[PDB]
């Protein structure tokens, strides 16, 4: 179950970066330099990196300083062969950003917002990542007076329009990924789902220049199947990007690493994105835990790529077994992808069968035989066929 | 606190007429006579009532029997003056429906699914139903194996475009309202938030058709802010009905009566509604509980449009007082209305007070007085000015 | 992975003879006869079953049919060698219980509830049932108001005081399990979890006769960790019989087959289970999804057992390989055994090494780790290395 | 809606003293001198504070700045007339306790952990602290092999069993209250609610010495019924302290200002601990939004005394109103209240009234009259009556 840069396996600088800081401690570990991960992750078979303009950049930097950093870090992709498939903005650290960022009362605030973005889209270009990722983190409230939600979607609205009116007008091929996440930091945050997101991106000038990046543990801080979010998203034709890692239920967000949380999920997530055919980056978004030092760390990275090609070994076999496929039919799997009135809506109305003299008692008594299908599934993931 | 007609109350007849079975529990009370249920609601003040086919019509009823049904109710509603400002179809008790209606995998039931579907949309308009709710309790699954999404969305549109194409052909003013619910009875339903819903709606061959009907206790199952979720529908143009009731957090569906559960939700929902300028029904969409007889039901009915009147009545009150008024302007909710760069792009980039001059620190340092205005609030509510 | 006797698996009548009733739904399958369980159980290799009163004789039935249908069972139990290792009381299905059994207001119902219970006490005895569950499912409310919790508590340990009274009297060898759950159908049932049922014990007049029957979905309703649960009972002494079944999260109970639901805590219990000695019944609390017919409710009842014996094979290759003992010496595992000052208070107070000379830095450096750790337990699960 | 330190109000020092360092996110405020803290306090009209070791003497102080910060505290006690009634220890920030204090698996970091309370139980009483309380923020794990619960139960009743000694041979007069919290910062943490503490001290050496500090936010996020884990800390004797803020659900712990979150829970419990006549320190553990300088901090602390008199005045007035002293004796209030079976156990097994002879029927169809009960409760929270 070994990686190699085929595998499109991602990290971020901020995942094996986190220092181990919570609500109620301090840091455990010292902070790495951006080009020791680098090699770190090239070593141990990853494709890729991606970061926040302010995990390259520390924040103030004057343009000096800024040069200096990104060559640095040019030289180790270089060294490497690492690549940058993706980039992103910090809208949510700095003191500034308490209220928001693209939806902060104050109007200079989201002014400067939108200036802190512009300026990271061009480096993105230049490192030649082909997506931008926004999480507003920060968008949303505690209290009901705080925010008029219509405003707010409007000055959200306003934002993302001039991103598109930006990357058109210098000629960029860059594609934007919305983020959600239901809420920590704020109380609630603004657009909390996938479904959310896809809706607001109908409402934008231009709609093909934005999908969605959903995370595995966002949707389950609300309860959701991701499996299911995914594939309103691949129906849509939105999946630009995802967000791989852990999460046990409802409660703040745990950040495992992938595999870790909901195993069953995880193998229902793999078999979906490698049936449909998605071809980007599987990124890993990830905290190994405060309680482990650099060995642990790089073994936690290690794990969400060995559990990642378990978990495609497991899927394969599954849908390759002929038991399995008989087991389908006999769930009629096949007769949910045929239409249910091709022949048109007078033909349906016409149609005594479909209501007259349909038997709704015999149809009743049919079985689905999903019980033995789940369990066909099951010894498949375990390794006990 | 007197309701009349002209508050717009509406109550289904599955809610009043609730008998008492729950997953452990036989009836506790009586099945009521629509008839009844007609009279008892214009005594308290309700302006109409709302059905599915199943409340009317019992289920395999002949077209004699149906008539005689149909003509008793519109006696009641000619003796009292109700309206029926919307109507749905029950696609979820009968055991044929195990599978779902619209998205059952046997073609058959699908079939069987629209035509029972469209019988009922010709009733409704003859009652003068505006709207037709489609709330899909069946569509979803336990397991990961039973269903391919990509697939049920594929049957959930071509379900949604045949209804759009048979009321469009017959000449009906009627429009549709799609209801979320995130899980019960399936293990996870599709379609399971407002903003699934809004994003679905988008795909659909005549998206002016088609609308939400957020239910209160459902986006609560989520852990989700109803308000938010209301805002982003007002936003889209979308809402075109809503179900009000009570919920105390993420567990089995209970359909409290309306200001019971979230109260701080329930003053937040009403705000808005009135400052927006919603004109639909205030329809109730709970049960009086299993522990009650008669008059209970009846005191509960009572207590839902009692509780809308009071939060009518203390949010009136918060937004006309001057001191509120002062406080909002302290949280600059005034700028967060205003156009973040109307001034354009090309302005925005040449500003040099947005990016190179804003002084952050100072920005950063601005306290947003949301406590204060928060506890204004409260003070309102609980009538303590 | 085949069951026999000697496992010790256990099911109640009610599990597979769950007819599929749901909050929204009618039944889909046809009620089962006791005998023909009794008998389907016994060749898929259980070794007994559980019972209600009212499972086995229905609610009314005179002393005659009473007599009848306890033959017929006695006998389908000669006929196949199935023991029957508890019984329990339906104090939840008749709407007399609605505001509960032992805690009901009404003094007379309270009254009733305690004959109808010790009746049942007297069938388990001479069924050879070694304990006696007791899940009050009605006992809690919907609102503030409806019940004064301190004057609730008092009358439950009225109820449980009486019970151990009369079974001392009457010299039989049983013991009583009480079975926490947090929800559902009440809004908020008392004795929410493991916790709070230990604490209530510690109150009974004779707190040796009394015990927790938790169950694997009711405490994760909570979002509370099962083994967890299960450790603190284990650890008082306090296990007298378990529940075992399948739950995705915080929502309504779903009851599904053993191993569904959270795989990885499903492996824990196994390990714990089996590394504690635990030597009670291994009892499934599930119902078959209403989706099935009588095929899959066997195959679902099938796969319980198989996912178990699974699970005790990987746990069991856990804790021998070598690997992993050397890991867990690594983590300090076997520092958490050992007694923190076996020395005594004096001894610590003038220990300088474990203050005033104590490196905190030093220890603060070392890693824990827990993530190889938890890597070689996901890679045993899954029949990887 | 004035306090006076006769309401017994106290604060944390680190409630106003948090900076809004967040998961997310730095600091938004500066750092407050205690002796600050004090002063402001005594001016809102708080009766007194409280304190973790560590936000009075900077972690690593030599006995020289030990000694004056203690001083300069204490003149600002007697300059105000503040009181310390509880203090308590920080065995969660520092890095050395990342896998616990009591139960860490490194046994010198068991006994450091020891050692540091010891020092704080002496300064408490020096100050006239009654109450001493204990919160195991990073007892717990994120996977299952890294803590066996049974071995750490043994070491937490080991670290109490060892306080206790202490105290009873140094003859203090202070009591000790443990206090529960389900998860965050660790993935699960040991003891994770009010039943589970009050199961806990049952097994300790002297438990006449333990009690608990239940906090409303943290049986919150398990969304278990505050009011309802309080009534049975009562029922038990233990309830020796108590911890008062606001949350919305199952989330993270969002520590709000008290009444904010649940209002209608926070209600249920004002009117319980003033009918059980709880005479001990109404304490909040909050903390004032990271949007707030440091006015918005006063108004939120002050926010939660004006809450706390309003819910009272609302309480009293709901209880001593005649038309609800007739609703709780048509609910039955009243019989809850009086014993089951007063009469003995042969008196109920001879009663025919209670089996044989009792008309269920009759007894069913009663309604409980719960929901105008909870309506006039509804009307008088809210000052509509
Ligand atoms: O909840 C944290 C989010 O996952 C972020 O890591 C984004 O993906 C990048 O800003
Ligand atoms: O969860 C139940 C839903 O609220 C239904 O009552 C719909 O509104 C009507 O089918
Ligand atoms: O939630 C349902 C409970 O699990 C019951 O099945 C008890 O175990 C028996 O009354
Ligand atoms: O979750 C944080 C806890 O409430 C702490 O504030 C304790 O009360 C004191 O250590
Ligand atoms: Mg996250
Ligand atoms: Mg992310
Ligand atoms: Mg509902
Ligand atoms: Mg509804
Ligand atoms: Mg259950
Ligand atoms: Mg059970
Ligand atoms: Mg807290
Ligand atoms: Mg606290």
């Amino acid at each position: 179950y070994q990686p190699t840069p085929e595998d499109r396996f991602t990290f971020g600088l901020w995942t094996v970066g986190w220092q181990g800081r919570d609500p109620f401690g301090d840091a455990t570990r010292r902070a790495l330099d951006p080009v020791e991960s680098v090699r770190r992750l090239a070593e141990l078979g990853a494709h890729g990196v991606t970061f926040h303009d302010d995990d390259l950049i520390p924040f103030g930097s004057s343009d000096s300083e800024r040069e200096e950093h990104v060559k640095r870090f040019r030289q180790a992709l270089d060294d490497t062969g690492m690549k940058v498939p993706m980039a992103t903005t910090n809208l949510f650290t700095h003191p500034v950003f308490k209220d928001g960022g693209f939806t902060a009362n104050d109007r200079d605030v989201r002014r400067y917002a939108l200036r802190k973005t512009i300026r990271n889209i061009d480096l993105a270009v230049e490192l030649g990542a082909e997506t931008y990722v926004a999480w507003g983190g920060r968008e949303g409230a505690e209290s009901g007076g705080a925010k008029d939600v219509r405003d707010a979607l409007d000055r959200m609205k306003e934002a993302f329009d001039l991103l598109g009116e930006y990357v058109t007008s210098q000629g960029y091929d860059i594609r934007f990924a919305i983020e959600p996440k239901p809420n920590e930091p704020r109380g609630d945050i603004l657009l909390p789902t996938v479904g959310h997101a896809l809706a607001f991106i109908e409402r934008l000038e231009r709609p093909e220049l934005y999908g969605v990046n959903p995370e595995v543990g966002h949707e389950q801080m609300a309860g959701l199947n991701f499996p299911h979010g995914i594939a309103q998203a691949l129906w849509a034709g939105k999946l630009f990007h995802i967000d791989l890692n852990g999460q046990n239920g409802i409660k703040y967000d745990q950040d495992l690493r992938f595999g870790a949380g909901d195993l069953r999920a995880a193998f229902w997530l793999v078999d979906l994105l490698e049936s449909a055919g998605y071809s980007g980056p599987r990124h890993f978004d990830f905290k190994p835990p405060r309680t482990e030092d650099f060995d642990g760390v790089w073994a936690s990275a290690a794990g969400c790529m060995r559990n990642y090609l378990i978990l495609k070994e497991r899927a394969a076999a599954f849908r390759a077994d002929p038991e399995v496929q008989e087991a389908l039919r006999a769930s009629r799997l096949d007769e949910l992808a045929r239409p249910t009135a091709a022949d048109g809506l007078q033909a349906l109305l016409d149609d005594r069968s479909a209501f007259e003299e349909f038997d709704v008692d015999a149809a009743a008594a049919r079985g689905m035989a999903f019980e033995r299908l789940d369990q066909l599934a099951m010894d498949h993931l375990l390794g006990a066929r």
